[PDB]
């Protein structure tokens, strides 16, 4: 039977997507997505800080019913709780020197210096796929040096989270003259599928309440005009 009220966890230190605005309401796109969700479902939803660790403990202990958290559809989460559909994409792509002709591609990147951040899913996806096949794909202990060096010159592209770097960097007055270089690199393995509703593996009857309201405000043209607040792309992905 659908909860009374939904609580979904969330993690508010994730602007655009969950935060706390000057009066302490939650703000962000998943907001956005999940209080209309609420909405066609015809239930109460409550928003229920929490840190990101403890977001998929919490839900199994059923302390709260959903995560909408920007959590990434991966095999291992999969194994552990079950996903709405896809609520928008969590791509990685270059970002490189504006009119720069770089791709993601092992043609193109054969010669030139790749950054990417220590311990992200960025560099095992280039260390995986391209720095075994020669590409001299770099690691930094921290983002800024990494926007340094390319600003410097010092690397070709670096390959960062899509919505990361159109946040943080190219809409910074630094990222001025730098733009994403090719298409996002999509790849279920590293990067997940897209972001979704967290649930118990045992409630379907609220998976599917969640799934059929995500397509409905999608075929209505809902999903568009929330997105277009924050997001000048198309977050959604294919």
């Amino acid at each position: 039977a659908l909860p009374q009220t939904v609580r979904i966890g969330t993690d508010t230190t994730y602007a655009p997507f969950s935060s706390k605005d000057a009066k302490g309401e939650f703000i962000g796109f998943d907001i956005d997505l999940g209080n209309e969700m609420c909405k066609r479902m015809q239930v109460k939803c409550t928003w229920v800080a929490s840190d990101f660790d403890a977001l998929i403990p919490s839900l199994k202990a059923k302390k709260i019913d959903a995560i909408i958290s920007s959590l990434s559809i991966t095999d291992k989460r999969q194994q552990e709780i079950a996903f709405s559909d896809k609520l928008y994409a969590a791509d990685s792509r270059l970002i490189a020197a504006k009119g720069s002709p770089i791709q993601p591609t092992l043609e193109s990147l054969k010669g030139k210096h790749v950054g990417v951040l220590q311990g992200s899913t960025q560099e095992a996806y280039a260390n995986d796929n391209w720095r075994t096949k020669g590409v001299d794909v770099v690691a930094y202990a921290n983002q800024d040096l990494i926007y340094s060096d390319l600003t410097a010159g010092r690397l070709d592209a670096a390959l960062q989270d899509e919505v990361a770097a159109s946040e943080g960097f190219l809409k910074q007055p630094a990222g001025k003259e730098y733009a994403f270089a090719g298409p996002s690199v999509k790849d279920k393995k590293y990067f997940g599928d897209g972001t979704g509703v967290g649930l118990r593996k045992d409630d379907t009857e609220l998976k599917a309440a969640f799934d059929k309201a995500l397509t409905e405000l999608r075929q209505d043209g809902t999903y568009d005009k929330m997105a277009k607040k924050y997001f000048d792309f198309n977050v959604y992905g294919d």
